[PDB]
């Protein structure tokens, strides 16, 4: 409805923070022209938060999770399991979701819990980001990223 | 049934609020009050099924324990509860009772706000603030407070 897709990163290594922060963001709406939704510039953290993430996500056509070493140790993707409405909506089937690796997972309990997130995620799409070698203007990694966001 | 309380707790790569979590409140629960608790660190083997087998844990425990450390907080520690189906039904349905200890000052809007959810995901709950070391000392209003929070 009013967004492509949602941005979903954490912020506090080197490239895959340029990645997340930058070149990612800049791709899609400088680039290919989408509409994002990037909480850090877009959202006022208010007493209403929960509730904003569910609304604005739910208008988003996309959900993408960026997970990059540090959003793996923070776990930022709690809050779609938190937030009873989200976690329905990707269980349902109600949200798109592209997950962009951008690390590899090292450690039973993050793997398994990553294995996880997915099982409760019926729309999925996982696109794996090798490194800066996958940032070159029309590489495989950005075609194929191009073809899950909506047009 | 087959414990009397699952500790869920987060542990960095200092010693104060970690010193309570791991050291402390483990050693005066068992010790002192003689409860039999599920610790991870120590009971806990990762494996191919460890999200099951966390459910499973905790299922036969009698209470949940939460120890929010700023750690617990920034790591979401939290988190497995909400991902696994059967465990967030537990909190949800009231299956489990849950005591949260907050040992730090929840700040930030985010944070707070996402804590604030959790509780409101939790039938069964109980928190206990945890001001500083003063409330490690023995028979003090926390230790009172805990035991009465627990079984038996």
């Amino acid at each position: 409805k009013d967004y492509d897709a949602y941005l979903s990163y954490t912020k506090v290594t080197g490239e895959e923070e340029r990645f997340a922060l930058e070149i990612l963001p800049d791709m899609l709406e400088k680039h290919y022209g989408y509409k994002l939704f990037i909480p850090d510039r877009d959202l006022i953290p208010t007493g209403t938060y929960i509730e904003d993430v569910a609304r604005c996500v739910d208008q988003s056509k996309r959900l993408i999770i960026v997970m990059t070493p540090n959003y793996v140790v923070r776990r930022g993707w709690s809050i779609f399991e938190l937030e009873t409405r989200l976690r329905n909506m990707l269980v349902t089937g109600e949200i798109k979701v592209i997950l962009i690796e951008c690390s590899e997972l090292r450690g039973i309990m993050n793997y398994q819990e990553v294995e996880a997130l997915k099982h409760t995620i019926k729309l999925l799409t996982v696109i794996k980001w090798h490194g800066p070698k996958c940032n070159k203007l029309n590489s495989k990694f950005w075609k194929r990223l191009q073809y899950e966001m909506p047009f």
